[PDB]
């Protein structure tokens, strides 16, 4: 009945907070406070679809529903090569249900205010091996669900399930206000630039109110991998335009007016891609148990990580729940972790891996298909809400083929 | 917001249900009265795991959870090749939550007075072309749930999803009071007749209260394609003994007692696995959508049938709620189906089709490795919850090989 979550984020906090409510005791720590959260850099641009949103208003989280935009379909650009300015792909579908974006800066500490009122355990502190120690020895299980925190790299790679030991994107964020609304319908606004990288941008939610999230990912040592010169949020907004004047005009378009959100609504980084094994073992023999991107690591490009992040903390909050009284031991944790990983990890990082390499033939013939089979498009729009919609057509040949007649039959 | 749904089964009426629930008037064609489903031939062994069982609850049609006894496991036995009477594997493992068997005579029949007290138009004909030509006319979307109806026959046959044109097992059922219980835990127990067929035990609800339900399958010409000559309910009970005494001698055990619940608590038949394409054009050009055993039918050998039933008519209903005002045009037809198909089904029925094959060196390497790795076969019984979990493990040699070593490291 007691656990224990190191890592006060989106995955550690929406379990904990799940526990709480089912009545369990809950101990969580934190390395950073509320407020410098809600002040300091943003840390995602957070697009989560549907079903994980579904998963928040299940647990009564969905706190910023109303005040977010939402974000209401897909939009893929790809530039004419042979005409200046200009697309040859251009198409947009729209989603099932809508998507969000509630910036970390605001739903992690207002989680964390509800986990202390709904009588969670909030320890301040960087947590080491040492906390670890201790916590396996008051709690009943012990998970680790600090994100690309150092303590992650406690867990083992799995080689296997890692084709990437080294980052395949270079990526950077700037939250924006003042850019032109997209009409008629939001979207996820895709713009692939063939061998350079991806500019994506949608409208959001943060600690000023509406903005847009300006997205950008780029090949490494490609024209886009150019975020290393820019040490002001001036230079950031000047290197975001320049991108956009440089591969997208038709998007510089709409930033005529653009001003950061704040100082703070900037990032560059970049990290490879990496799968772990869900259960460490510390030097006292106890063990602890890994959760989201603790144990699976994805690159931002295809929108997953809050997604996987919401779906992971459900996964093992239904198996907690159901476990009772049943032992927390590390067979329990790594069939918890396989059902996550095999039931839809495994495609969501496949699909996720697939797309950072470049494009076969068959695939640039389905984006282009998608243009002209609207029935096309709208499964590449929602299957960003359930990735496993797309084996086996997106990665073979001839299921491509396949699947492009039955769209167009029913178009 | 007017439904028409040809078919009253577990599907059809589970969906009918959630639409008259969400607002929507709903017309429904059934060729049976709820008294003689009743009092007739029992259908299914419809053992729903708890993900199918949860789809009910969140609709409040869990009417039999407390009645129906809980099914807590699985469990896997070999007869041993070399030793008389004996067993080579035998080996079990709970799951991580009840199965429940609800006989659909039970079910559907207090699902129909339920649809029809909710508001629910039952209209009662044996329902053709001429029906879905009426109901296309004045509904928004008509779906056909028919089953392994004559009218399913409609929707085209998808070769490229269906590998198989033939029956590939002669099943039975045969319903009985009187079975020892399994102790120390319920189970569906799973004994494997090697080149021969299948005898699945499990409990189960039936209209004369609580039973085990014994099901055969046979390799067709195998010694259990054994029901031709059998034309009586007593030679049906005697021939479900005389199976048990043949190849499963630990089991006839159990069995010193067991009478049939009722007459009609058999059953004997079979059919090819079959997947269809989802959108069907009647001679007038207007369209329906097919649902759950009409588009995708499976061997009873994996247990997954009324399973699939739940979780596709879930599917739909999110659909159809999503869609509002939306046309419900072939596209939109063909996207839901797609969302089941590739999401879910599309790993049931390779699973299941896989399975009916003669069994390779790997996976009886594996149905081994879990009577001696406790964590391989909870793997297994869990997997029935979520098929899509036995992937790439179970397929593949190398993969099950690098899954044993997982499954060893934490037993
Ligand atoms: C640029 C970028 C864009 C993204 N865009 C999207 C998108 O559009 N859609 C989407 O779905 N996902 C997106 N993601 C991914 C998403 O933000 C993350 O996957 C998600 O935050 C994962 O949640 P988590 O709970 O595993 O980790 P986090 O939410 O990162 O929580 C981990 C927390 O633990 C803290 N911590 C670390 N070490 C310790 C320690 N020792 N002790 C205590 N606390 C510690 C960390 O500081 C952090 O606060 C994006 C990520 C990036 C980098
Ligand atoms: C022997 C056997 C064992 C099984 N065991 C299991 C198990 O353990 N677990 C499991 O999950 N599944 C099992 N199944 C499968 C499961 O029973 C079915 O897949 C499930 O009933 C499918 O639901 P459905 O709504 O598609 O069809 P049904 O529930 O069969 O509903 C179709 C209904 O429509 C009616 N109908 C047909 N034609 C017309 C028409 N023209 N007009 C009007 N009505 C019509 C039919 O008579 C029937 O009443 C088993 C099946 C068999 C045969
Ligand atoms: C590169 S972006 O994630 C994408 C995904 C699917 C289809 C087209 C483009
Ligand atoms: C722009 S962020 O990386 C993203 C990509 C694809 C889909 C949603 C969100
Ligand atoms: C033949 S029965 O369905 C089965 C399934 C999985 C593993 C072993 C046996
Ligand atoms: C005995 S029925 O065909 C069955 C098989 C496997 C799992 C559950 C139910």
């Amino acid at each position: 009945k007691r656990i224990a979550i190191v890592g006060a984020g989106q995955s550690g906090l929406q379990l904990g907070l799940g526990l709480l409510a089912a009545g369990y005791e809950v101990t969580m720590f934190s390395n950073r406070t509320g407020e410098d959260i809600r002040r300091g850099k943003v840390m995602s641009s957070q697009c989560m679809f549907d079903t994980s949103l579904q998963i928040e208003r299940d647990l009564g989280l969905d706190h910023w529903a109303s005040d977010c935009p939402t974000v209401d379909g897909i939009g893929l650009a790809v530039p004419h090569p042979e005409q200046k300015g200009a697309k040859v792909i251009d198409w947009a579908a729209r989603l099932n249900a809508s998507a969000q974006s509630v910036d970390q800066r605001l739903k992690i500490p207002a989680w964390m205010d509800e986990f202390q009122k709904k009588g969670g355990e909030l320890v301040f502190k960087d947590a080491g091996i040492d906390e670890l120690e201790a916590c396996t020895q008051s709690h009943d299980l012990t998970l680790v669900a600090s994100g690309k925190g150092e303590i992650s790299k406690l867990f083992e790679r799995d080689a296997h399930k890692s084709p990437y030991d080294k980052p395949q994107r270079a990526l950077a964020l700037t939250y924006v206000k003042g850019m032109a609304p997209r009409e008629p319908f939001s979207a996820v606004c895709m713009n692939l630039i063939p061998g350079v990288g991806e500019y994506f941008v949608f409208p959001a939610l943060t600690t000023t109110g509406p903005c847009e999230i300006m997205v950008f990912e780029g090949v490494p040592g490609g024209p886009m991998d150019c975020w290393a010169d820019v040490k002001t949020p001036e230079e950031h907004l000047a290197r975001s335009k320049w991108i956009l004047d440089t591969f997208t005009p038709w998007e510089a378009e709409r930033c005529k007016d653009i001003e950061l959100t704040d100082d703070n609504g900037i990032l560059a980084g970049r990290f490879a891609p990496t799968v772990r094994k869900p259960v460490a073992t510390l030097p006292s023999g106890r063990k602890v148990l890994g959760l989201a991107d603790v144990v699976v690591l994805n690159d931002p490009i295809t929108g997953q990580g809050s997604n996987n992040a919401a779906k992971c903390a459900d996964t093992y909050l239904k198996s907690i729940l159901a476990r009772g009284d049943g032992a927390a031991d590390a067979a329990w944790m790594q069939q918890t972790f396989d059902r996550y990983w095999f039931g839809y990890a495994q495609w969501v990082t496949q699909w996720t891996n697939m797309l950072l390499a470049p494009p076969p033939p068959h695939v640039l013939n389905l984006l282009g298909s998608a243009g002209a089979v609207p029935p096309l498009a709208s499964a590449f729009a929602n299957g960003f809400d359930d990735p496993r919609t797309f084996f086996p057509w997106f990665a073979d040949a001839a299921e491509s083929e396949r699947y492009i007649a039955t769209c167009a039959a029913v178009a």
